[PDB]
């Protein structure tokens, strides 16, 4: 079952075995992934965290971000360490009391402490629209129809070693898959549908590394949906889905009553399905109790390309229709060396006091906000244009914000911008050497917003810069409940800070 928007949720240690390989994990709802959160668009959530873990091997500390809500005159609730609150600790527990007007889609919820999401604590979250303008277009649309792609390691995130390279050894569909070496024949994941019903497949990367080239082998899939932005219908018949992206499909069950391999390649890692890595089955009803015997395609016949999205609504892009046209035209420096990523040369470190709490204080510009050189003040009512050129190592680098979703004025591997219909989406992959993606959105969401590449690896290792959008107006914005001004005593004092 889904729960919410009114819920406990307890964060525990667990051993799992999703590919047969037993390891202790951090769960949320004692589970891998963890639970569904649901609710309506507009609704209240409210989300009482229990942090229960007692591992420090996987930290006992803990945050939870909201993927993708915008958390509008609550950036209290918003969940990164040290940008928005002090980390819950362990037999604390927390309440994400928040409101999510105006947005209806397919979201997701992770820790964002660390690198502790890689340890398990991801799960999705669904803002169901009573009135989607999508829902002539499918009949089942539920828990059933969630698809999420995980990488899975054996090697916990804490403990992988400084200066060797970082993979995973298992990719997970719905909880389950294979590991890629010593292969065993765990079970995979079943998706069910009925012949001739059409399903709303909510496709959801809670990636902590790789992309995804996902495909149904016999099927295409409708695009409805990109990082909860309503789309017009694109039928591809793969998808590139990089980490922390959502789409929603419509999957047409009109094939012969039979078993068809989902595949999901990571572009590091297992390549291939040998052994039955890197797949789940999809099942008709009726049909045999046994693995699929279909093959992909050499060449996809369709494949999805990020400019060929246009969103459902007239959206247009904000500002004037060329480069710099924007009241606040930026350029990042995005860059990596000896270990370490930066942007506009500050390799982001964690400051000790959030830079929420630092605003509330009374440091009102960013050049007093710590740590210094990372934030960076936004002015209010603007069109904010960010250009993010590729190149740095580690590539392609899927870039997020929070507090807000932006037009894509230029996406991957194609050098022309659009100022017409562009996507409009939360977490787009910068691409490749010499792209130039670039994102613009109008600032209405007063607080301060994480930007960051949303590879958690890369994360932990400096690749964030936090946006302090209207610091003026940022505590008249977002009035702060007891138990987060709590927050910061209770963690530092647990930790002697
Ligand atoms: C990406 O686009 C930005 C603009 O959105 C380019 O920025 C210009 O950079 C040159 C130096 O390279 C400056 O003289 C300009 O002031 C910048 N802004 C403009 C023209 O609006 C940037 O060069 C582009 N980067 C790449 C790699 O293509
Ligand atoms: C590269 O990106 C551009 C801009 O998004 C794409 O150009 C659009 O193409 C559509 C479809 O033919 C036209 O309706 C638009 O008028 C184009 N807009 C602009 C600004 O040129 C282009 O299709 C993309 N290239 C590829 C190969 O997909
Ligand atoms: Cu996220
Ligand atoms: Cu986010
Ligand atoms: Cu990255
Ligand atoms: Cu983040």
């Amino acid at each position: 079952a889904q729960i919410g928007p009114v819920t406990d949720l307890h964060i525990t240690n667990a051993n799992i075995s999703p590919d047969g390989f037993s390891r202790p994990a951090v769960l949320a709802g004692g589970t891998f992934p963890g639970p569904t959160i649901a609710g309506n668009t507009g609704d209240n959530f409210q989300i009482t965290v229990f942090n229960d873990l007692t591992d420090p091997s996987m930290l006992t500390d803990t945050s939870i971000h909201w993927h993708g809500l915008f958390q509008k005159g609550t950036n209290w609730a918003d969940g990164p360490a040290f940008v928005t609150q002090c980390p819950i600790i362990t037999g604390q527990s927390f309440d994400y009391n928040f409101n999510v007007p105006g947005q209806a889609g397919t979201f997701w919820y992770h820790s964002h402490l660390s690198t502790q999401y890689c340890d398990g604590l991801r799960g999705p979250f669904v803002v169901y629209d009573p009135n989607d303008p999508n829902a002539s277009l499918y009949d089942v649309d539920d828990d059933t129809t969630i698809i999420t792609l995980a990488d899975w390691y054996h090697t916990l995130a804490q403990q992988e070693p400084i200066g060797a390279a970082i993979t995973a050894d298992a990719t997970l569909i719905n909880g389950l898959g294979r590991s890629f070496t010593n292969t065993t024949a765990s079970p995979l994941s079943v998706i069910t549908v009925q012949s001739g019903k059409r399903y709303r497949m909510r496709l959801v990367s809670i990636s902590c590394d790789p992309n995804y080239l996902f495909s149904i082998d016999g099927h295409d899939m409708t695009i409805i949906e990109v990082d909860g932005v309503n789309s017009q219908q694109l039928t591809v018949d793969q998808i590139q889905i990089f980490a922390a992206q959502r789409y929603s499909f419509v999957l047409n069950a009109n094939q012969p009553v039979g078993n068809y391999w989902i595949r999901a390649q990571p572009n590091s890692g297992g390549q291939g399905f040998d052994g039955g890595i890197n797949s789940a089955i999809l099942r008709y009803e009726g049909a045999t109790v046994e693995d699929p015997t279909t093959t992909a395609p050499t060449t996809f016949s369709n494949p999805l390309v990020e400019t060929d999205l246009h969103p459902l609504a007239d959206l247009g892009v904000p500002g004037q229709p060329f480069r710099g046209g924007a009241d606040d035209p930026l350029v990042l420096n995005l860059a990596f060396a000896n270990g370490r990523f930066s942007i506009d040369g500050v390799s982001f470190v964690p400051p000790t006091v959030p830079v929420l709490l630092q605003i509330l204080s009374g440091a009102q510009n960013a050049q007093d906000l710590l740590p210094a050189g990372s934030v960076i003040s936004l002015p209010s009512n603007s069109v904010i244009e960010v250009a993010l050129p590729a190149g740095a190592a580690g590539g392609p680098h899927p870039f997020h914000l929070h507090g807000h979703n932006f037009a894509v004025v230029q996406s991957a591997n194609n050098a022309t911008p659009n100022y017409v219909n562009p996507i409009w989406r939360d977490t787009v992959s910068i691409g490749g050497t010499g792209d130039n993606v670039t994102i613009r959105f109008t600032t209405n969401n007063p607080g301060p917003w994480f930007l960051h590449c949303h590879i958690d690896w890369h994360l932990e290792a400096g690749f964030a810069i936090v946006f302090a959008e209207d610091i003026p107006d940022t505590a008249s914005a977002n009035p702060v409940p007891q138990a987060w001004s709590d927050l910061c005593p209770a963690y530092d004092q647990a930790h002697n800070i």
